[PDB]
């Protein structure tokens, strides 16, 4: 019993974190096999950040301008190349701690663990989700660039995010490990803003199923809804549209609890109308949207209370 | 910017987790140097748990009855002994991954990271607080016994909790690493219940300071209070008493934000008496009490391990 915001154990990723320095700029890098991946803006000064020409800045660097430190050991850079917004530094030593890994690009609503790092040293681990507006609500200070997001379903690490910047609202933007940004953001200090964010409807439904599994039903009602009528109401509360894919994805949780997806949709409609009336659901007074259907099945028991 | 429930990086602890089996019972063990620590109830069957005589059950067990598995390697048990509610299995190999460590007993209100394990394999990491009623609101399924709680200071792991059981309300109970239970609990299947819980006042104040540091200031007011008048209010809302030690501990946060501790108490009193009025603080509609003053300073400064 219980339901916590749970991160994956971070050990496999801690063994990959290194410090990358280029002149006055220091940030984090991810060392896998003989390559160190890091944000390409490590080659920028504060005066280069408005309209950097990364190709022109990079051609002026040699391998020995990149200082890479793994623990108390200096690695030797023997090559470099840029792939989109990521810099790949070839080093003369393969990381002996390289886990089994993949690079995966995720979609909004997906969750992942973040290992926040500073100067190549891990400081903490937390769970988060790719918001519908492609930002993440992380906890990052100056020097955290290059910190990564990942999942570890089984013993293979799937790297999905590399941290690049903080927007004016305090939210964060970054790329996949191939250097493609999530969202309409650029690695420039030009005026940029997060678009209006919305609630991840499929995740809220998954978390309501988690509450039923853990033994709570106060929020259920005797009603059902059509998918279209649910979407017409939920969009008035800035909730993302629920698609037939989302309904299909919630099937296993529906079969486990005995509550049809559209019946859970009616409960959500009523919660949005009434609020909680002094009650909580899984220790929260707000509707939680950073647990996916996959997270709920992984964390909860297979026997409903 | 941002403020997340953040756990310590778990790598140093992941390298210590093993699987302990005795008969039909399988649970987790902690391998440090040449000793494996685990709950003494691993020697119990479901019938024995009703009223176990652990010395009598232990005397029949030989070293070979304990099956200890570290990864895909079977360790050899060469001795066994009990210390309070923990079983110590002497093994023929010192753990090469043993970090610098200490065993520390924590007090209610203190926080720690939990590495949830099943079959000696870590599955997740989450942050939690020892409640004033000595339970923890964890997330644990059958097979999680022996999972541990810890903090990190510099490069030293301080082990503070070992998981033993789940109470009827779904909350959890366990021991320190010397086998002394936190709370008035015993390791047997018998009628046991968590006492009435209270809110950790010093931690709520720390989290209000974190919200201010992050730009959430709507709850601030011009008023102050005496410590005695505040504690009358705290008693009324089932909040723990605030001591002069708590006020002293919040000193640095008070000096950083410009809000005296008793000034923040006046904000807390108004929040208890009037609610949030549809507003949130750090994305929560409830007053959060699982961040200590030290956690707030650490996360708002980027301390690494
Ligand atoms: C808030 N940021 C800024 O005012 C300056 N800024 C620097 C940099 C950037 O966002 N770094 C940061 C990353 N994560 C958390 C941070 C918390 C705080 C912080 N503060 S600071 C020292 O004043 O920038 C910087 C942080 C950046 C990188 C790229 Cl690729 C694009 C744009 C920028 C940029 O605008
Ligand atoms: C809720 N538990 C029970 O009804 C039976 N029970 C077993 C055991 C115990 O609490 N283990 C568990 C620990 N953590 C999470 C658990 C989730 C689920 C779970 N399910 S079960 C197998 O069907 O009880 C057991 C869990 C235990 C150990 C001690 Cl030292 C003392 C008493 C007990 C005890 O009463
Ligand atoms: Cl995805």
């Amino acid at each position: 019993s219980g339901f916590r915001k749970m991160a994956f154990p971070s050990g496999k990723v801690e063994g990959c974190m290194v410090q990358v320095t280029c002149g006055t700029t220091t940030l984090n890098g991810l060392w896998l096999d003989d390559v160190v991946y890091c944000p390409r803006h490590v080659i920028c000064t504060s005066e280069d950040m408005l309209n950097p020409n990364y190709e022109d800045l990079l051609i002026r660097k040699s391998n020995h301008n990149f200082l890479v430190q793994a623990g108390n050991v200096q690695l030797r850079v023997i090559g470099h190349s840029m792939q989109n917004c990521v810099l790949k530094l070839k080093v003369d030593t393969a990381n002996p701690k390289t886990p089994k890994y993949k690079f995966v690009r995720i979609q909004p609503g997906q969750t992942f663990s973040v290992l926040a790092c500073y100067n190549g040293s891990p400081s903490g681990v937390y769970q988060c989700a790719m918001r519908p507006n492609f930002t993440i609500k992380g906890s990052f200070l100056n020097g955290s660039c290059g910190s990564v997001g990942f999942n570890i379903d089984y013993d293979c690490v799937s790297f999905c995010y590399m941290h690049h910047m903080e927007l004016p609202t305090g939210v964060h933007a970054g790329t996949d490990l191939e250097g493609n940004f999530y969202g309409p953001f650029v690695d420039r200090q030009t005026a940029q803003a997060a678009g209006t964010d919305t609630t991840i409807t499929v995740n809220v439904l998954a978390w309501l199923y988690a509450a039923v599994i853990n033994g709570d039903r106060w929020f259920l009602n005797r009603f059902t809804t059509t998918l279209n009528d649910f979407n017409l109401v939920a969009m008035k509360y800035n909730y993302e549209p629920l698609t037939q894919d989302h309904v299909d994805i919630l099937g296993p949780l529906s079969a486990q609890t005995g509550i049809a997806v559209l019946d859970m949709c009616a409960s959500l409609k009523e919660l949005l109308q009434n609020g909680m009336n002094g009650r909580t659901i899984l220790g929260s007074a707000l509707l939680e949207d950073e647990f996916t259907p996959f997270d709920v099945v992984r964390q909860c028991s297979g026997v409903t209370f």
